[PDB]
């Protein structure tokens, strides 16, 4: 059947904002995932997780009657597709389940793992999802092995759909770089946003880059696809040894014998895949990878025989029974276990990747540290694992049950308690009026309150107004942000914070987080008085104050906008259009298209762009929340063309006389140009619209200004 | 960016079920158009709409000043689309302005028609849609040129997204017949649902068949296309002869200088398309299909012209100035006025299609009795008209506002009035009672109200169980609806309901159609004990019966299932897999994901299943409403495997035994597969769903049988 996709490929696709809709949930509209696992007994699942590990089952018998390092395997697999650059990704959304990440070649037989934990699913249902199962699974793996964990929130809300998510532009899986759709460019530079080195991969080829068997080129790609994952050295070497101190790689034939992924299988596989015609397809006789390594002389018992391994040999080049490189120990004697014949044994072998670990001069220096003390091993390890499994649950107040550590790490983005009595609907009143009185303008407030609260990412949950981080470095000084103007606004609304807080008694006080957002709530309505009409937006205190001490700066030097459609602001000239841009900026502050589109008419007519650009202005009574964009842009009136200088900013001319009315960026012009945001446009472009479009844009304004408020709870 | 359809580009896809979401519509989610529509002043839009007609812009310039001709083609392609193999299609969402319609190359040059009508459309709001404009717009040119049309109901409301609609495989617009695609085979058979002779085509090639110029073949396309469009002979020869006694064709200069549709071209030219290089691009130098046809001597009036030339030239195959084939009439005087210039004028002409009305000889003779008989050409086409922009609205009951026609047409399926007291929850009871004291079974009673409801289709809104229509022809000889069960069952209910209606007092009766309903309500309950389980299954009485003089039993043949996931049904073999077919019968019950799954899971081990096969009956108690489908069929102890003697049916064996224990059919069996599917199928699988189960069951069964319910308005 030929679709609009295959007509018109280069669309925009407004259907990533539409996903997750209540259409395709099967839970009640008034599921509340945290209250059911709130009552979960956390201390059976834990149990029956236990024993599973040891139970093998003849569709997929355990190596060493163990199934611990496929379920490590499986949990680092469903945190590993994380990305700091947008946030998507990560264990959170239980994505590993559907479409792609089920069928990736590097996920290969997980689809075994999950299977082999629906038993567990089904008798505990609703109250803990598959998302919260995958890493808690992982954590009971290797707690039964002797490994001390870091602790465990839950909290991850299942998923009904798969997550639009770009993880690159290659049509063969697996891709070696430097074909028609490379994800390198230069000197080995991966695209932004990708975190893995080929396409189905986790992170990088454990054979080497584009399979080239050298540890020291493997450690540049590891160190590269790590930090896009947020890990530095010490974390990665620590999570590398750790993971494999555990298990077993699979590759006992060759890969030609492994069939169809999940996704390409046949019906009756009932959801499984990688059926391999290789003697028993299983068990001894299993390919995943294609490697055949076992680390550890107890693949089933932490140790750090790893380390013992990596350096009391020499290692040389060699070949799995699929054909691929890795590496034997030279000399040694057969000390690792089969994972199935009592009577058999095998010499220390290693990945090239392993040896990365050793032949890098940085982690040289950290593996040698963890293999001298191996209880800082452990507790990195632990660190990491914790780290790497919650890196997109979000704020702490998202966490659930009765194993979340108490430390606060600065990787979570912490945000003080709050210890004295909020501010009332009185005090609102009074500050915003104070705050209209100091002389903030309209286009201050609004554009102030946005900026803080606009980094927020539904994808890993971080950023938002809550913290204050506006006020501190680097977010202070962002282009976007306009520095100088923001701190300006900051030095008025503190002024007013503190004759505030003077002022009280009982302790009350108001945080400059909350009134960053207060102050904004008074530029809407002051607007929206300016346009002839009293409206009331809302507000909820409650956020609290972060300190410079508190912030990460380089962790947050991924939330900085170089592209804010709602801004009109683009830092640079990129490959991707403007409008696609918005889009997947809109995806990630959670909105639909109605609410995207309601949201830009209202800011370019509040002030809100960067500079004070004129750039979809549309309106000759700025200030005023008015309809006005999209009365204008929809006027058949004006006639609009790409200007000389440059091809990505339009004039709008009166096409009777010629005289120029309006300029506008292709973010402006889009919703006059596509035919879903057009006609969304010709509602809030409508006659009858006025009071409508006021009050969708309150609405969706104290969505935004609300994104992060996981508090109220 | 690479997609899952990339990949696995014949996955199964569930998006068509979740189109349509609260996500991307802009109106909240308790608008009512209906309402707003009831209080639109229609006086004083059709009094713009006249205004309007002859108010030329200069960017698209009225021919002979008057744009009812352009209006009337944009009416007649809105309303065009239908095909009544499906009742996708047609004018009643508005779809022309979404791709791919927006764009189509039979909709050139429509995208001007449209934008003259925005500013009507935004002075007017939200209380006259786009759907119902356009079809206003029609029906005001017509009476602006001299032509009473027969009425027009209100009550279109507007979609805010494309439907998904197969539109055939070809991925060449206007791609000729025999292709790697073709939607011919055979003898020149079109193969279903479609109901155009290419892609981008509203019904036929003006040119001729694949643009060889013959009439004679032509009028077989014709009659073919109409007659899947719902139209007979003497319908087609009123309504292309209707529409072609107004306006002109638009082929001044070769098709070359026309750039890119309107979902192609760039931003800067705001929703519109097709823009021309020949000359002024416009007006005189218009090109849309590459035809140069005026038809009439007065082509803004009524006239009985089209018949008088006709017939009372001989016609000879000439070529327009773009090149493509039309006709002159031989040794005529030019009498056609030109568009523009009063100073020249035109010999009559005709395209290839016209001519059909005179060279088949079934459509002569009604030719000619319009040619004689002018009165009856109008009263038909304005019948026609009426019909042909009406065709998709559903019964009478939606149709608003003071224009509606009071006569009851057999097209509309009509419904008799109801017209003494209903039944109440008394009532109710007793006849319950009655029902499941007569013997009939939970699975008999079940199949038979599935059967009556699930007829309807939302793309049309016909069918459904309204009209107890499933015991007159030809519904109660279908073969999915079980004849011999069916009578044996009708005959017991008919019995209840004599003896029932006969003890009344007070007018009070029940209708079939509402027994038949009320008795599967029974079956679920009675399941529902079975189980353990007291249930509620709601009812709302006030069904009629129908006729069969108020049924017409060829438009009934489309409504006909041949395939039937929900009844593990299939009447014969398709090119399309049967999860397929599930899906696409899944959306016109407009049932989401979640919901087909509940009631798919249910229905099988109610019984429903046509033939009692045992094909997904995965259950030990038959007859009780339990989530038993789920639970077995997620099982890991059972392994799947296709039998030898068919392909589609799949045998369940015990993994450790071989033992059997199930058998399914593809339908049964993507549940397991499909991993968007199973984790719906798991949610009802687990182990705290059986009340879940049973609540969602009941509420969809509900939803089924309430469908074509909009007397509860
Ligand atoms: C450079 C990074 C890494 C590379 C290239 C890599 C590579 C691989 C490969 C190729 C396998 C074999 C799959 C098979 O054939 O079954 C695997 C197994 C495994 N990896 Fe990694 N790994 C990396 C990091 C990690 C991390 C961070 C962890 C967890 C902390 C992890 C834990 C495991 C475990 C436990 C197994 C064993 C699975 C089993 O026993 O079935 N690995 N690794
Ligand atoms: C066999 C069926 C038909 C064929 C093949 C057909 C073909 C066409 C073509 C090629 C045009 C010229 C488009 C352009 O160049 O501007 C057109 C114009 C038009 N058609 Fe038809 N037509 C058919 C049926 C209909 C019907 C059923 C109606 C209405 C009841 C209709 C009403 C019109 C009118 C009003 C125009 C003139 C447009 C103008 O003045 O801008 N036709 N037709
Ligand atoms: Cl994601
Ligand atoms: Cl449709
Ligand atoms: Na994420
Ligand atoms: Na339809």
């Amino acid at each position: 059947g030929t679709s609009n996709r295959d007509w018109w490929p280069n669309q925009l696709d407004l259907s990533i904002l539409h996903r997750h809709s209540s259409l395709s949930d099967p839970m009640g509209k008034d599921f509340n995932y945290a209250q059911a696992f709130e009552k979960l007994d956390l201390a059976a699942v834990k149990r029956d997780l236990h024993a599973l590990m040891t139970t093998s089952q003849d569709w997929w018998p355990a190596d060493f009657g163990h199934y611990g390092g496929l379920f490590i395997r499986m949990a680092w697999h469903s945190a590993g597709t994380y990305r700091t650059a947008d946030g998507r990704g990560g264990a959170g959304e239980g994505q590993q389940r559907f479409a792609p990440l089920n069928s990736w070649p590097d996920n290969a037989n997980l689809d075994k793992a999950r299977r082999l934990l629906w038993p567990i699913k089904q008798k505990y249902g609703r109250a803990i999802s598959w998302a919260d199962l995958l890493i808690l699974t992982g954590n009971v793996a290797l707690e039964s092995m002797g490994f001390k964990t870091f602790g465990f929130a839950g909290g991850r809300a299942d998923t009904w759909e798969p997550e639009d998510v770009y993880w690159g532009s290659e049509k063969i899986w697996l891709e070696l770089s430097g074909g028609p759709n490379s994800r390198y460019s230069g000197d080995r530079q991966l695209e932004n946003p990708l975190a893995a080195v080929q396409m189905g991969l986790i992170y990088v080829n454990p054979e080497g880059p584009d399979g080239n068997p050298d540890p020291v080129a493997a450690a540049r790609d590891i160190r590269d696809t790590f930090a896009r994952m947020a890990m530095n050295d010490e974390e990665t070497v620590a999570l590398i040894a750790g993971g494999h101190t555990f298990g077993k790689t699979h590759g006992a034939g060759p890969a030609s014998n492994v069939g169809a992924e999940p996704e390409a299988a046949g019906i009756e596989a009932q959801g499984l895949g990688w059926k391999s015609a290789y003697r028993t397809g299983k068990g001894a006789d299993a390919i995943t990878s294609g490697l055949e390594v076992t680390w550890t002389t107890t693949p089933t018992q932490w140790s750090h025989n790893f380390f013992e391994n990596l350096f009391g040999y020499e290692w040389e080049l060699t070949k799995s029974p699929a054909g691929a490189h890795q590496w034997v120990a030279k000399g040694a004697d057969a000390v690792i276990p089969d994972a199935f014949d009592p009577s058999k044994k095998h010499r220390p072998t290693m990945l090239t990747t392993d040896l990365s670990l050793r032949f890098d001069p940085a982690y040289e220096k950290i593996s040698r540290r963890f293999h001298e003390n191996p209880e800082q091993f452990a507790d990195a390890f632990a660190r990491a694992w914790f780290k790497l499994t919650h890196r997109d649950m979000g704020p702490r107040a998202r966490y659930l049950g009765p194993e979340v550590p108490a430390e606060v790490l600065l990787w979570q983005d912490p945000i003080p308690a709050v210890d004295h009595p909020l501010i009332d609907a009185a005090d609102a009143a009074e500050l915003k009026a104070k705050v209209l009185a100091s002389g903030l303008t309209v286009s201050q407030l609004v554009s102030t309150a946005w900026a803080a609260a606009s980094t927020f990412r539904g994808s890993d949950k971080r950023g938002g107004a809550n913290g204050a981080r506006i006020r501190l470095a680097p977010q202070k000084d962002w282009e976007a942000n306009q520095p100088e103007q923001l701190a300006a606004v900051l030095e008025t609304l503190e002024a007013i914070r503190t004759a505030f807080n003077g002022a009280q008694r009982g302790g009350k006080q108001v945080s400059l987080a909350d009134l960053i957002v207060l102050a904004g709530c008074a530029g809407v309505e002051q607007a929206a008085k300016n346009a002839g009409h009293a409206v009331t937006v809302p507000f909820a205190p409650g956020r609290a104050d972060a300190s410079q001490e508190q912030t990460d700066v380089e962790s947050m030097a991924v939330l900085e906008p170089v592209a804010d459609g709602f801004r009109n602001y683009l830092k640079g000239k990129y490959r991707v259009p403007a409008e696609v841009l918005l889009v997947d900026k809109a995806q990630l502050l959670t909105l639909s298209a109605p609410e995207m589109t309601v949201l830009l008419g209202g800011l370019r007519v509040l002030g809100a762009n960067v500079g004070q650009s004129r750039h979809g202005v549309f309106t000759a009574r700025e200030q005023a929340l008015t309809n006005d964009f999209f009365v204008n842009l929809l006027d058949m009136g004006t006639e609009w063309k790409p200007t000389a200088a440059d091809a990505d900013v339009f004039e709008g001319r009166d096409r009777a006389t010629g005289e120029l009315k309006w300029t506008g960026t292709r973010v402006d012009l889009v919703f006059g140009s596509h035919s879903q945001l057009r006609a969304l446009a010709e509602v809030y472009g409508s006659a009858d619209a006025q009071e409508k479009f006021v009050r969708d844009f309150v609405a969706v304004w104290n969505k935004v200004m609300n994104l992060d408020r996981f508090d109220l709870a």
